[PDB]
Parts: structure tokens; C-alpha cells; sequence
């Protein structure tokens, strides 16, 4: 059931690409008539030995995560040995969170904003009770399954904490657009659940401009900023410099992505205390 067979995967489109891997729009067709389920598919874009330990830790993370707030793993197809070729998972239709809030923003008011908000956060207070560290949350890789619906997807990067330690460091910079990364990260390469906490912070900041790209964390910090643009950014963040109230942000929803802003991560709040805050507002 959760192993689908590679001859019966039909390729219809692209659906994404980014860190070494590719999503595919296939119909899932044994019986060959166009009449099968529609899966997205996951797989790398090319054969490498680091990228297929992470490909398999990526399968192995998403197989056991169920929330109505994360993508559902369906299963795996198979190359040659245990070697895993594909992650077959549901399929969304509407895409990321990013491409739904630019093109349906005239229609989704301040309380939707905040049910995706709610809704992300849950699932992030559960991806830490796996202690799953994310590493990549921004709305490009938050899904739509409805107009009241959102789910956390891109689990490329994602890593499991040790029981006995709350953080993890990479030994490569990473190569995600740099304006997400918590100040920690961009200075030691230090990731954790607090880590992520600064990451809701900016993607509640792109919730509120509709993730508009003349205000978007980019556009924005690369005007505000005037060395190497890392070390830049790294100092208006340990100046106390942030990104701006988006326009007609409720005040309140500001006040949280500021406290999800805070420079030493211990001082950031939780998301199983970010929640309840969401859900009153
Ligand atoms: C590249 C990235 C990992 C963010 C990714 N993009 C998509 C995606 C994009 C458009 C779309 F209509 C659907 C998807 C999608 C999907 O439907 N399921 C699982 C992952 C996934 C996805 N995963």
C-alpha cells in the first residue's frame, strides 16, 4: 500500500524543484485509462551520494509525521536495492502558500492571515514534539489544501535533535535565500526549534504583505541594508534593525513576529505558547 510501483507512476508536470530535488505532478495509473489518483512525487534531480542519505532522512521523518498541518507521506517506489527512488505524497493543487496569498489576496482577509498563522504554528509545536528542527519554513514551502486550509511541506533539510542535545550545527553555510535564517544560524551555522520560532516570525511578516515582492524579506532588507551581504544582514540584525510593520498589519500581529524576533533564541517565545495568542487574535 505505502509502495508504489515505478511503471504505474505517470509523469505529468513539474510542480517544484530546490535542494538537490524535484516534485512531480504524476497520476498514480494501473490501470493505464488517465483514470488514477493525482500524487506529487518527489525524487533527486540527479544521483549523489550526500543528497540520498538526506533524500532517505527525508522519507523517514515525513513517514512519521501525522498532522492535519504537515503533508501526508502515501509511500515510496524503489530502485535497485533498498535504495529509495521516489516519495510519493498528496497531492495540493493550489500550490504553495506563497503563489495562493499573491494571487488571491484581494479575497483573503485579516482572520484567514491568522487561521494559516494558527495553523502553521500547530503544526510547528508538533514538529517539535518529534524534535524536528525544520530549517526551511517560509511560505514558498507551506502548501494550500483549501482557502482554509494550510499544511508544512519541504522536509529536505529537516533534522531530528538527539535527546540529549537541543541544537545541531551544519558545517556548510546554507544556501536558502539568506533573509529567513536566524542570526545564530547566519554567525554559527546553529539550528533548533528557537531557530524556527525566528523563521514564523518572517513568515508571518509575508502572511501580512500577501507575500508581495516589493515589500518581501528580500526586497526590504536589501534596501534597508547600505562586506559580503551576509555579514550585512548579520549586522542590522545585532543592531536591532528588522523588517518594518508590513502595511496594515494589525499591531498586535506585528508585537508577536518582533517577539519571534528576539536575538538570543532563548528569549523568543515557544510555539505551544504562540498558539493560543494566534487563536485569541
Ligand atoms: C519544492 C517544494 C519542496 C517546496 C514543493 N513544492 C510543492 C508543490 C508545489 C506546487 C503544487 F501544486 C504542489 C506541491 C506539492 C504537493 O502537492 N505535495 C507535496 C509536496 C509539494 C511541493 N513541494
Amino acid at each position: 500500500p505505502t509502495i508504489f510501483e515505478e511503471r504505474h507512476l505517470k509523469y505529468i508536470s513539474q510542480l517544484g524543484k530546490g535542494n538537490f530535488g524535484s516534485v512531480e505532478l504524476c497520476r498514480y495509473d494501473p490501470l493505464g485509462d488517465n483514470t488514477g489518483a493525482l500524487v506529487a512525487v518527489k525524487q533527486l534531480q540527479h544521483s549523489g551520494p550526500d543528497q540520498q542519505r538526506d533524500f532517505q532522512r527525508e522519507i523517514q521523518i515525513l513517514k512519521a509525521l501525522h498532522s492535519d498541518f504537515i503533508v501526508k507521506y502515501r509511500g515510496v517506489s524503489y530502485g535497485p536495492g533498498r535504495q529509495s527512488l521516489r516519495l510519493v505524497m498528496e497531492y495540493l493543487p493550489s500550490g504553495c502558500l506563497r503563489d495562493f496569498l499573491q494571487r488571491h489576496r484581494a479575497r483573503l482577509d485579516a482572520s484567514r492571515l491568522l487561521l494559516y498563522s494558527s495553523q502553521i504554528c500547530k503544526g510547528m509545536e508538533y514538529l517539535g514534539s518529534r524534535r524536528c528542527v525544520h530549517r526551511d519554513l517560509a511560505a514558498r514551502n507551506i502548501l494550500v489544501e483549501s482557502e482554509a486550509h494550510v499544511k508544512i511541506a519541504d522536509f529536505g533539510l529537516a533534522k531530528l535533535l538527539p535527546l540529549d542535545k537541543d541544537y545541531y550545527v551544519v558545517r556548510e553555510p546554507g544556501q536558502s535565500p539568506i533573509f529567513w535564517y536566524a542570526p545564530e544560524s547566519l554567525s554559527d551555522n546553529i539550528f533548533s526549534r528557537q531557530s524556527d520560532v525566528w523563521s514564523f516570525g518572517v513568515v508571518l511578516y509575508e502572511l501580512f504583505t500577501y507575500c508581495d515582492k516589493s515589500c518581501s524579506p528580500s526586497a526590504e532588507f536589501l534596501r534597508m541594508m547600505g562586506v559580503p551581504a551576509l555579514s550585512r544582514l548579520l549586522e542590522l540584525l545585532e543592531e536591532g534593525q528588522r523588517l518594518p510593520a508590513p502595511p496594515a498589519c494589525p499591531a498586535e500581529v506585528h508585537e508577536l513576529m518582533k517577539l519571534c524576533w528576539a536575538p538570543s533564541p532563548q528569549d523568543r517565545p515557544s510555539f505551544s505558547a504562540l498558539g493560543p495568542q494566534l487563536d485569541m487574535l
